[PDB]
């Protein structure tokens, strides 16, 4: 059959090689960029590569291989790190000069993560059909007996970087049947490598295409006119016999099948006409999911004036400001001497920072960073470079975010086909959401069951 | 029957009140604080009593009359005044200075309306249960069709002025279902009327405890000794025989049965400890509904410096920092010529203002005002308050808010009563939660309930 793959990104890589691998070789793959990857991808900033999107191959050391760390850490070999946060109350930094004490932090974090495991155990109770879910504000409160969850802001900024940091949104608006514990960890370990190669943490991506797709025997790059670039889908007609594909670019196109990749923000979006309508249960669960939004704001200066050495990868400001400008990360491993910073935002903040100027942004950054170093002189940063996922109507957000409210069931019609219309992508995965082993995974889980419905008409 | 009821806000006073009209009078009811009235509480600021809890009666004119209306606009005939928020598109300041354009302004409002309506469509076919409720955000997100809700700073602060500050939370956090129609709107009227008179808003609960306590006939002062404040229930043992009700100042009492209407925060914070504990249902219902947090800042100026007429009296600041001093209202008609204004804040505002000085509040505000009024001399506010609800213990916020993740049996459970322990409260309103009205009725049904195991041996709830 054949099989029109929306979207070049880990997952439609991913599909669309399981297919080539099942046989299914007429397959047409749309990027609507210049280049495939999608939300692995790199960039130059300050004569470096950095990451605008994902960075970490999340999950390793744990009681099942995370797929990805195979391929980076052997396979490619890509240059990478596991990140410690061991230290993380030496760096908590107070809004207005210097860190706090260490040992009030250690004990802060430590209610912190106990209240956390204390999550976790309440969360196995749970019924699967989620009738108990609760944000995991609501197991905080519940754990810690009051009427709001941390709520100073070493508190909160101990609880950003516990979980915003790694969802993207709040806990008030996080399933905590879904989030706590998370397989990811649970299921391939709570390692994290921070992934600092030139190639690009996408090189996994390339790879995977690379072993279907034709590439040029000296160029490498991918040739295999089954993959067109800079292809917008713009329109996605359907019957029970077939589909059409349109582009923006006015292209049409047409297959028995189409697997659409695209992330849960665009297809929030309405970038993406579907004729017929998806129906309304699609179209319900696609809006009750969260597509979450997570800023790399990286920063250049003419020279470092932050610590560096054991524990200082990562630390911490903590802003009266819930989230603003909370999360803090230098290179001294990865970029030994690019005296580059980067802080991490979301949400909200991520929002009104894409909305507002670089420079805008900078301002605010260098206030903080001079709040912070009260002791240095701090040079202005002299290049910045702030993502703006959300605003990319390509994908209107850096990751999904299981919110309180959405079960199981719910999360699955995400992945449920509509007739020939097939899905996949981070948001589709069964139990990694967020991730690039869930993007990969998803692509691999459509496939199959695109290929069983097509190939053994076992639907 | 001896029934101690602890606090004295509207829904003890109410609870009691009903009980009394049961013929259960060998009542005691036990407050906190050196007065009655809870939530409903007004303090002078700046020469004038402004209420620094609830200052509205929400819903008037509907198919259905709130009771508290009657009260305020009768009864007692509080001054008071219907608030218009018909000119909001003429009021909204930008950022960085001036007001929108109206029609800009209308049209997003405008929007933010359908949508909201459309939310209600979907709301009124959501299963009873509550299983599948969602968020206001998600319902905003469906009918938008956009993987957020209002993000620019004109729909943003329209969005809070909608929402946040009505429930105090953000949409993204708040049930759709039990929210959007809300039924205090839904059943007695759309309009709401901000009472400001020097007597405040609590006077509706004077007037109810006057209703069966005894007062001093010259000073008209409660003088029932069945009313006893400056107590602070800390303990509650209760058994299949009956209940012990134990205040910080070692006092100790007995009866047959005990009402707790301390609010959701009081609950959520253990300072009434229940012997035997609570049952885990009990506990996790608790602790899943949220007490929301709506801090009312006053500020008082030298010289009034924004403008007053019609469409005048409420106006919105377009932060591009969400909720941040967003929703604004001028008191020509309540404190004429008093200078004052008053800013609205809530949720993570609310706390973290809470945890800072006043003056650096205020420092912020005048921040602010200076943006929204760069044309004028904006003289520094001489003086602000900023109320400190979420902090004080007796209260631990507000009013509560129904949060997506709450159903419907969670709900219940959170009002049940656990043997000879009954609980009332706004936040055990069946339909209004958050409100006056809300907290008076839930008085009268926690007191039913417990009349009837009282009088009718029916003991058996839900
Ligand atoms: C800032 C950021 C930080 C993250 N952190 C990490 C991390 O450290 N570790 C980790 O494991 N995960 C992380 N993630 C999550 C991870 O990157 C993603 O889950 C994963 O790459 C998603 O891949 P996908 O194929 O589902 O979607 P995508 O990568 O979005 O692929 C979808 C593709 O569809 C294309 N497309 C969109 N619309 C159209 C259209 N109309 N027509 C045609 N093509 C279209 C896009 O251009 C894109 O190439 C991060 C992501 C980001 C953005
Ligand atoms: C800032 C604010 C704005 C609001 N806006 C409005 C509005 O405009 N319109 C509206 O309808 N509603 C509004 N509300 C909600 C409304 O005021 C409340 O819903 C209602 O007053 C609550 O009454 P209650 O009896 O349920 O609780 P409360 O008024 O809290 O009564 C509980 C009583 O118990 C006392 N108490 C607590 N702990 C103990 C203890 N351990 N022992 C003894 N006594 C104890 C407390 O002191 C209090 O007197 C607002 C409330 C606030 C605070
Ligand atoms: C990631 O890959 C490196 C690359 O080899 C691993 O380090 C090697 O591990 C083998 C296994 O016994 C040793 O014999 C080599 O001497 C090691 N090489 C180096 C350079 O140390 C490393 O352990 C891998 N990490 C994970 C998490 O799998
Ligand atoms: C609030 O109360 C005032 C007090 O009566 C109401 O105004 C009275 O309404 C009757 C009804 O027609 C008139 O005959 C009286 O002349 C009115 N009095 C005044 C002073 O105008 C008023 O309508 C009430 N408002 C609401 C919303 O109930």
């Amino acid at each position: 059959p054949r099989v029109i793959v929306v979207g070049a990104g880990m997952s439609g890589i991913s599909a669309a090689k399981r297919l080539s691998e099942a046989g299914i070789t007429d397959l047409l793959i749309l990027e609507a960029t210049d280049h495939i990857g999608g939300r692995m991808h790199k960039t130059n900033f300050a004569g470096i590569n950095v990451e605008l999107g994902a960075n970490w191959v999340e999950g390793v050391n744990g009681g099942k291989m995370n797929p990805i760390w195979p391929i980076v850490n052997s396979t490619l070999k890509l240059r990478n790190f596991r990140s410690d946060f061991d230290y993380l109350a030496q760096n908590v930094y107070k809004e207005d000069g210097g860190v706090y004490d260490e040992d009030y932090v250690q004990k802060r974090i430590e209610l912190a993560d106990s209240v956390e495991e204390m999550g976790e155990k309440l969360s196995a109770t749970l019924h699967a059909s989620g009738r108990d879910d609760m944000s995991i504000l609501a197991m905080q409160r519940l754990n810690e007996h009051q009427p709001n969850g941390p709520a100073t802001p070493v508190d909160m900024v101990v609880d950003y970087y516990k979980f915003d940091y790694e969802f993207a949104e709040p806990p008030r608006v996080t399933s905590l049947q879904n989030t706590v514990p998370l397989a990811t960890f649970s299921d391939f370990g709570d390692d994290v490598y921070f992934v600092a190669d030139q190639r690009g943490y996408e090189a996994v991506v390339y790879y995977l295409a690379g072993q279907y797709l034709k590439t040029d025997d000296k160029s490498g790059k991918i040739v295999d006119p089954r993959l067109q670039l800079n292809k917008v889908v713009r329109e996605i007609k359907y019957s029970p016999g077939g589909v059409t594909v349109k582009t923006e670019d006015n292209s049409v196109y047409s297959a028995d099948y189409v697997m659409v990749s695209a992330s849960l923000g665009v297809l929030q979006s309405d970038l993406i006409q579907f004729k017929p309508k998806l129906p309304t249960w699609k179209v319900r669960a696609i809006y009750q999911f969260d597509m979450a939004v997570y800023t790399k704001i990286f920063l250049k200066f003419p020279r470092k004036f932050w610590p560096e050495g054991k524990g200082r990868e990562f630390f911490l400001y903590a802003s009266s400001r819930r989230g603003y400008y909370g999360v803090w990360q230098e290179f001294e491993k990865q970029y030994p001497d690019a005296n580059v910073l980067l802080v991490t935002v979301t949400d909200e903040e991520s929002r009104r920072i894409e909305q507002q100027s670089d420079e805008q942004t900078k301002a605010e950054i260098m206030q903080v960073l001079r709040k912070m170093f009260p002791g240095k002189d701090v040079p202005d940063a002299t290049d910045i470079l702030v993502p703006r996922w959300w605003s990319d109507r390509f994908y209107k957000g850096t990751f999904s975010n299981w919110p309180v409210g959405v079960n199981r069931y719910e999360y699955d019609q995400l992945r449920a086909p509509v007739g020939r219309v097939y899905f996949t992508g981070e948001h589709t995965s069964e139990h990694y959401n967020g991730y690039v082993h869930g993007a990969y995974l998803s692509g691999i889980d459509s496939a199959e069951i695109l290929i069983n419905c097509a190939q053994k008409k076992m639907c």
